[PDB]
């Protein structure tokens, strides 16, 4: 039933809409024509390929008017607008996962469509795209009670109409959002940063998540240093960066299922210093959580051996210092995040 | 107000009751005499010699007739008798405890008593025995309400009279218990253990304790294994055997807080096989938790590199085999067990 992850932490890949479709109901037959008011129901059960699991999905969707997104029953987000998608992340049942979306026209007369493209990390460390298209299922009707539901069977509904392409549509091809935000994080630091500059030299970072009656799929993790940093899960190198204007992004897809131990070393060569990382990790329930560096994480200035594994022993570190919220002087707004 | 534990694991050093004293309250002024039937409360607040923080005790306990212990306010545990001791575990304050026992003598006209050791375990590795005597407190009525509390001043109160040493009493020396027992626990292996015996060769086992809402701090071991077996905690090497009739002790000071994995390497030389062990952990807040060998470790075959740190992917081990409880043939009931 289940399957040995040999999936490892990479480079993020993005989700890209670039093969996706649109869709709606046809009650309009002219695709992008005019629609009524209304909500319609999405589905499609999607299989894993023989010979392996699925784990998680990275998501990107975006509608005219409005969408709910729910995945094996469970809603994941609700989100609006054609111009820019929704980033969404989620853990997968390993043989076949129910996606279902009720999408929301909310204005008379105007095109109705949603738009999704779910990129599936499977256990060997391979992908795959799904998108909405012709296969998914709809209603020419509100969407029953309890639509999302895999005890729902829609045998019997209709295909759902492209409307348009990513490339040829009434909407023209929605922007990715960034994979994460850096608003609601903070560049950090140890305490010896003060008046806008910290000593030169290396400075270890910690953050361990601990649900222990839950279980924890895979994270996503988005960094930034002033001025560099390498970054360790669970006392592994997942990556190193040396700039502070472009941030980059890791997959880790074979997190411990209840404690995983986030570990940085990061560098000032002189002047201004900060560290600042947005993490979301995913449960096997389809919830999640939004990790940020903030004064929760513990710093030292003096790095010792061994400051990466899990387990170790705490004592003398200190709470980091929050050195400002993202967007802050002299870095600034502007950073280059990854597509969704 | 904390300090950093530099202890580390080591046999386990029994408590020993050879410096203790027999205390009530002197009502009857001839040591050992007749007393009334009547609860008694003794009280003892033991500061930390300077220098050092106290991290954990092992205290026996015996009692004419009946007691109940409480530490820091929190009951520890409740017993009767003085022919035997009464082995307890519990964490410490780190600059002073206050020990409480309330003394209760059930049939009139008979001798009335308690008898203590408390051995603290200090951050540094160090320890030092404290006993009941005469300069505990104790009332000639009823222990008040809420007289185990912290918050109750037994300054006024007078001192408990010794009715008797060790080795010159009434009662004459209780027995130590053994620290840990084995009935309760399993022999446990593989589940290429068939028909009372099992292939020659190494096999492995994991339990992981993880209360992410509590803070650990000591905990005591008691293991044997037929043939042999090597015991690590979080990686690291606690120690190892070879009897299957002497069992072996270990204390562990310096736990993590919220997440524990004890791993066994144990090894069959030929024949019957088999590998138990009790586990005791002590919390913070005074309470504490029993682990045994028994279906819920899991166990495999072949052991893989890196089998005792904390964090492996655990695919692929199989639930632990229960041979037999404590007790069956071959190995019988008559291990040998280190005193409390
Ligand atoms: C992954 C897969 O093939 N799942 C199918 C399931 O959808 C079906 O309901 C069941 C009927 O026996 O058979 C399973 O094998
Ligand atoms: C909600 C739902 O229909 N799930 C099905 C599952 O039962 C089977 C599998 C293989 O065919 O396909 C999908
Ligand atoms: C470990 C120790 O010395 N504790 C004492 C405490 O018992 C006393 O109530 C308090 C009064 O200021 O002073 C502390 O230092
Ligand atoms: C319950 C109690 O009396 N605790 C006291 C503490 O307040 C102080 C310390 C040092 O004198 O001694 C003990
Ligand atoms: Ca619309
Ligand atoms: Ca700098
Ligand atoms: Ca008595
Ligand atoms: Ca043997």
């Amino acid at each position: 039933a289940t399957c040995k992850i040999t999936a490892t932490p990479r480079q993020f890949q993005p989700a890209l809409l670039s093969t996706s479709k649109w869709i709606w109901t046809g009650e309009n037959p002219i695709p992008g024509g005019s629609n009524i008011i209304s909500t319609r129901p999405f589905r499609k059960n999607i299989t894993a390929p023989c010979g392996k699991c699925s784990v998680c999905a990275t998501i990107v969707v975006a509608s005219d008017d409005a969408h709910t997104f729910y995945v094996n029953g469970v809603r994941i987000g609700t989100g609006a607008g054609f111009r820019q998608g929704q980033a969404l992340f989620v853990a997968l049942q390993p043989t076949w996962n129910l996606f279902a979306i009720a999408g929301q026209n909310l204005v008379a007369n105007s095109p109705a469509g949603i738009m999704a493209s779910i990129l599936v990390h499977f256990s060997d460390g391979t992908s795959e795209t799904f998108v909405t298209d012709e296969s998914w299922k709809t209603l020419r009707a509100a969407p029953p009670e309890n639509f999302q539901l895999p005890s729902t069977n829609d045998s019997n509904w209709p295909s759902a109409a492209v409307q348009g392409a990513y490339q040829n549509s009434v909407w023209g091809p929605p922007v990715l959002p960034p994979v994460l935000p850096l608003r609601g994080s903070n560049w950090i630091w140890t305490s010896d940063n003060v008046n806008g500059a910290a000593p030169v030299g290396s400075r270890a970072f910690r953050k361990t998540v601990n649900q222990c009656t839950k279980v924890a799929v895979c994270a996503t993790v988005l960094i930034a240093a002033d001025d560099r940093y390498t970054l360790y899960v669970n006392g592994a190198t997942v990556g190193s960066g040396s700039s502070y204007t472009v941030a980059d992004a890791y997959t880790i897809p074979n997190l411990h299922p209840t404690f995983n131990t986030f570990a940085i070393n990061a560098t000032n060569g002189g002047g201004p210093a900060g560290v600042i990382a947005t993490i979301l990790i995913t449960y096997s329930d389809g919830s999640n959580e939004t990790v940020v560096t903030d004064a929760s994480w513990k710093a030292i200035q003096t790095i010792p051996q061994g400051f990466q594994p899990p387990l170790i022993d705490e004592f003398g570190w200190e709470s980091a210092k929050i050195i400002g919220a993202f967007g802050v002087a002299p870095w600034g707004a502007g950073m280059v995040i990854p597509s969704a």
